[PDB]
């Protein structure tokens, strides 16, 4: 039967199952002054799926001139066209190879570039900006979202939206790798993925995903997702309460001196983005510094809230396109004050 809301993450994350419901803030609310993040599913169903395929972004686009990262060794790749990046997003024999011959992993930098979403693509910019769940809160203008009515004393976000498109990371070697670093941000955000490309050509590649779903310390709710409703899964996010930031610095000063790293004793780790947790840095930073985190699967038409101040990492399962907002609540609006 159709309900409201679940509970993820063993009880601890809200899970909304309807994104336009007007009485969504009556359950998120509580969640949320709490420092939580939030997901809702379902805002998939809301959009014009051909405005958010990759085809149309490489037919419209693909002049322009861009630079992509190799996810595997971080190497920049200047100057190129974004059709080389799209056009190998699901078909595998069109990808870029590195020296190896191997089909690289990409990540398409800054694109479209700084605050040029809106100017850019206007129809895409009103199909997100009008099917944003908790509205209040993620519209520009909304009357919970603090980022137009803030002084200088308060950072303010830039003009959004930003979109996100990578690859999906593929071999064993891959899963110690992220697609965005672990970091953080002064702002909220809601990041929705609007597009999950799942590739032919090394198509048969689902049983390196489970394991990497599974070593990524996903919930038991969160694997039936995939065994029986055949939702598309898009990324593996790892989120960190922003109480913990600290002590999460405390592990990486730690782990890049036993690395011989040279680093002065107050260097910033997460400011840096310089870090991927994988299976054993998450261990440790449980065992060693009593941190728990949140592991969060985030599947076709999934928007992930983002508290202000919480440090996160993104790590690609399949070829996504993300879009996200950010916001200024005023549960959160410390994060971001200049002062004290
Ligand atoms: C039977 C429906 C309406 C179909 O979606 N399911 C719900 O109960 N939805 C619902 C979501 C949020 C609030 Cl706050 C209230 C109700
Ligand atoms: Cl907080
Ligand atoms: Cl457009
Ligand atoms: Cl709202
Ligand atoms: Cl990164
Ligand atoms: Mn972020």
């Amino acid at each position: 039967s159709m309900t409201s809301h679940s509970w993820l993450c063993d009880g601890r994350l809200l899970c909304l199952h309807d994104p336009s419901n007007k009485n969504n803030w009556k359950i998120f609310r509580e969640c949320w002054k709490q420092g939580q993040p939030v997901l809702v599913s379902g805002v998939h169903k809301k959009l014009k799926s051909e405005l958010w395929k990759p085809e149309a972004f490489s037919q419209e686009f693909g002049d322009q001139d861009v630079d992509l990262v190799n996810c595997r060794n971080c190497a920049i790749i200047s100057d190129v066209k974004v059709r080389d990046f799209w056009d190998g997003f699901e078909i595998i024999c069109k990808r870029l190879r590195s020296e190896d011959g191997q089909p690289m992993v990409l990540k398409l930098k800054d694109w479209p570039p700084g605050e040029d979403f809106r100017d850019m693509m206007p129809t895409r910019f009103e199909d997100l900006m009008e099917n944003l769940p908790l509205p209040e809160y993620t519209k520009r203008d909304g009357r919970l979202n603090l980022a137009s009515r803030l002084p200088s004393y308060f950072v303010r976000p830039d003009l959004g939206p930003k979109m996100y498109n990578a690859y999906g990371l593929i071999t064993a070697e891959d899963r110690r790798v992220g697609t965005t670093n672990l970091h953080l941000d002064v702002s909220d955000a809601v990041n929705v993925m609007v597009y999950v490309g799942i590739p032919i050509g090394e198509g048969a590649h689902d049983e390196e995903v489970l394991k990497t779903i599974d070593e990524g310390d996903a919930d038991e709710v969160t694997k039936e997702r995939i065994h029986d409703h055949k939702e598309k899964p898009g990324a593996l996010w790892h989120i960190y309460a922003a109480k913990d930031a600290e002590k999460i610095r405390e592990l990486l000063r730690k782990v890049g001196e036993e690395q011989g790293q040279e680093n002065p004793p107050d260097h910033d780790p997460i400011h840096d983005q310089s870090w991927y947790l994988d299976q054993t840095l998450r261990k440790r930073l449980y065992e060693e510094y009593g941190v728990q985190g949140w592991a969060i699967v985030q599947f076709l038409g999934d928007a992930v809230f983002i508290p202000a101040g919480a440090p996160h990492q993104v790590h690609n399962l399949y070829s996504c396109i993300k879009v996200a907002e950010d916001f200024v609540s005023p549960e959160h609006v410390k994060h971001c004050f200049r002062l004290t």
